[PDB]
């Protein structure tokens, strides 16, 4: 089946090349980065709803949910936030992140700590510290539902998903690397949500059973 595939922009391509298959002592920070993004997406739609309540549509509840899949060996971070359009997935996010991507790359070449990735506005990419593939399913009010996917080899796919569960928001599926399986464990995820994301202004829903 024909899948639309794109080459990442120079700076992102170089940043992902840096992140993958590298030792780091605090790879657990990926969770804080994805939850903060989800909190921000929820805040954007909450803000839009203050002027136009119709923006909430059939999904009036704002949540952040963490789903470990012990059979598929995946960790999912899903929210009912603003979501992303096709143009966001393909170009717009990379355009706004460009300067910060180049600046973080420069900090990393200088011995910079990977934990400050979020201050550079490219925190999503920390998912590649623990995953070898990331699938991103997103539905924004202004577009159809789309699936973005990448194994950080320089390319990414973008496919329309006109049959996904999502009324609005983003679902990030982390296909965990063989040695990063600890992020599927209930205690680890509880301790991790508590350690770095305790006072997030939305419940961090952890699928326990
Ligand atoms: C598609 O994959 C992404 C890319 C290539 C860059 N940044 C983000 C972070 N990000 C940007 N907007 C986002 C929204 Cl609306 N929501 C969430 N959860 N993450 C977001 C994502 C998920």
């Amino acid at each position: 089946g024909m899948t639309e595939t794109f080459a990442f922009q120079a700076e992102i391509n170089q940043l992902m090349s840096l992140i993958i298959n590298t030792f780091y002592s605090n790879k657990e920070i990926f969770l804080r980065e994805l939850i903060s993004n989800s909190s921000d997406a929820c805040d954007k739609i909450r803000y839009q709803s203050l002027t136009n309540q119709s923006v909430l549509g059939d999904e009036p509840h704002l949540r952040i949910r963490v789903i470990p899949d012990r059979v598929n060996k995946t960790l999912t971070v899903e929210d009912s936030g603003i979501g992303m359009t096709k143009a966001d997935l393909v170009n717009n996010l990379g355009t706004i992140a460009r300067s910060g991507t180049k600046s973080f790359m420069e900090a990393l070449e200088a011995g910079g700590d990977m934990s400050m990735i979020g201050q550079f506005g490219v925190g999503f990419y920390s998912a590649y510290l623990v995953a070898d593939r990331v699938t991103v399913v997103s539905k924004n009010n202004e577009d159809d539902a789309y699936t973005w996917e990448s194994s950080a080899g320089g390319t990414f796919t973008v496919t329309s998903t006109p049959d996904c569960d999502l009324k609005r928001g983003t679902r990030i599926v982390l296909h965990l690397k063989e040695d990063q399986q600890e992020y599927l464990e209930e205690r680890r995820l509880k301790d991790l949500i508590k350690k770095h994301s305790e006072f997030i202004g939305y419940d961090i829903e952890l699928m326990v059973e």
